[PDB]
């Protein structure tokens, strides 16, 4: 009688440097975002977090917001530079924050899901080497068991780390995201010591024993095809998938990196970080995984160099990142999952949700037709993945609200509501509305 139940959980996210503002307030220093924000070049026509949607500041409205739309769950994230400004020195103000923000949402009947890192690793941390040091094991779990002892009244579901691969590949190799090295052998180093530190906080979140408390990770991932039948294109796709997807399923689910990468990525780089201890503590049992899916990619062997696949463009409608739309590839994501790493656990879309040139009208709406009919077709993908007997607990949009979207500014717009910077006046899309309806009918 209902297409989703009662228990699923209807949710949006979104994430502390993304929306909070309020940089240099009430003890909180710069994460290596704000410093990569103000380097010249990195970030679309030098934009930064300063003030972002000022959800610091206004979260009583914007939790109000979700009430008044009938959100189930919130995914936020916690910043690390407001909870632990310098290395070793708590800053109750800033766990003062997150304390009221959950009070909030509980009192208005939002399930909260934290995100213990979304990215703004704090600058000290990188001044003595970041994610390239293995001691930031330990600082991440000094870091993780404060917030578990001190919130583990107001939040019972927990996610370690956002997307992995970002703050590996696309931070340290690729160079696009902070702190914007170009590295291959950095990248790989990085990839392991987040594996690690998330399992460090796995380690002391069992310890615990919390009642009635869940962990997880968010992994970004995606479909790889072939572009035609060709054993080069098959190679292609095979090197595609296991840089986005298989690096970081492996280890995690099974205990062992692709061997496949580690024989191609080590004709480039070193990949002596891998040993047996390791991904022991990598591979230790979660309660749930959040998925972050947007697109697929069609690929077409390149020139044999390093991670080289042609993008091929096959023709269909895209959003404004220039990503294709192809909501099938969430069902057959998921169904992978079911089917080769994670069986029975539960799952969740911890994102899904794009970007398009919204514009206020003279009416005062926006009328954001293409995100109503993208999340209509994702939502039915949904549904039919939990009809076929998948495990889905729920599903978060991305995002609440147009916010800082990292190297491009504040140029893409993924919010259901529209933010207009200059007022931070919220403005409910048409998609917004859309999104009340399926909370309110559970129907699609
Ligand atoms: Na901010
Ligand atoms: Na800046
Ligand atoms: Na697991
Ligand atoms: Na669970
Ligand atoms: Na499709």
């Amino acid at each position: 009688m209902l297409d989703f139940s009662k228990d699923f959980l209807f949710g949006v996210a979104t994430a502390s440097y993304q929306v909070e503002g309020a940089y240099n307030e009430d003890g909180r220093t710069m994460s290596i975002w704000d410093t990569f924000s103000r380097q010249d070049g990195k970030v679309y026509k030098s934009h930064n977090g300063d003030v972002a949607c000022d959800h610091y500041h206004l979260y009583k409205d914007d939790v109000k917001m979700m009430k008044d739309l009938g959100i189930e769950a919130y995914r936020f994230s916690i910043a690390w530079p407001r909870i632990f400004p310098a290395k070793g020195q708590y800053n109750p103000k800033g766990m003062d924050f997150y304390k009221r923000l959950t009070d909030e949402l509980l009192k208005n009947d939002i399930k909260p899901f934290a995100t213990i890192y979304h990215w703004d690793l704090p600058q000290w941390a990188d001044d003595l080497g970041g994610w390239l040091n293995r001691e930031i094991v330990e600082w991440y779990g000094e870091y993780a068991e404060k917030l578990f002892s001190e919130l583990g009244g107001y939040i019972k579901n927990w996610i370690t780390l956002n997307e992995p691969w970002c703050s590996s590949f696309l931070s340290y190799f690729i160079g696009e995201h902070a702190p914007g090295h170009k590295d291959l052998g950095e990248a790989l180093l990085v990839s392991h010591n987040l594996l690690l530190s998330h399992g460090k906080a796995v380690e002391i979140f069992r310890g615990l024993n919390l009642d009635d408390s869940k962990i997880g990770i968010t992994l970004n991932l995606n479909e790889v095809f072939p572009a035609s039948d060709s054993d080069d294109d098959k190679v292609a796709a095979q090197i595609a998938d296991g840089f986005q997807n298989r690096w970081f399923l492996d280890p995690l689910f099974k205990g062992k990196y692709p061997q496949d990468m580690v024989e191609y990525f080590g004709k480039y780089a070193k990949v002596d970080f891998i040993n047996d201890e390791d991904l022991k503590l990598i591979s230790q049992k979660l309660d749930f995984l959040g998925v972050n899916y947007y697109t697929r990619a069609v690929v077409q062997k390149g020139n044999d160099g390093l991670l080289d696949a042609v993008q091929i463009d096959p023709g269909n409608e895209r959003t404004e990142m220039g990503w294709e739309i192809y909501p099938e590839s969430l069902y057959n994501i998921l169904m992978r999952l079911k089917r080769e790493y994670t069986y029975d656990m539960p799952l969740y879309i911890t994102e899904n949700g794009a970007a398009f040139n919204d514009v206020v009208e003279d009416d005062g709406r926006v009328h954001d037709e293409k995100r109503v009919e993208f999340l209509k077709q994702h939502f039915k993908e949904a549904k039919r993945f939990l009809n076929d007997g998948g495990n889905l607990k729920g599903y978060f949009v991305w995002s609440l609200m147009d916010n800082f979207e990292w190297a491009h500014g504040y140029s893409k717009r993924f919010g259901i509501v529209y933010v207009d910077y200059e007022t931070e006046k919220r403005i409910l899309k048409d998609s917004a509305l859309w999104y009340k309806d399926l909370i309110s009918t559970r129907t699609i």
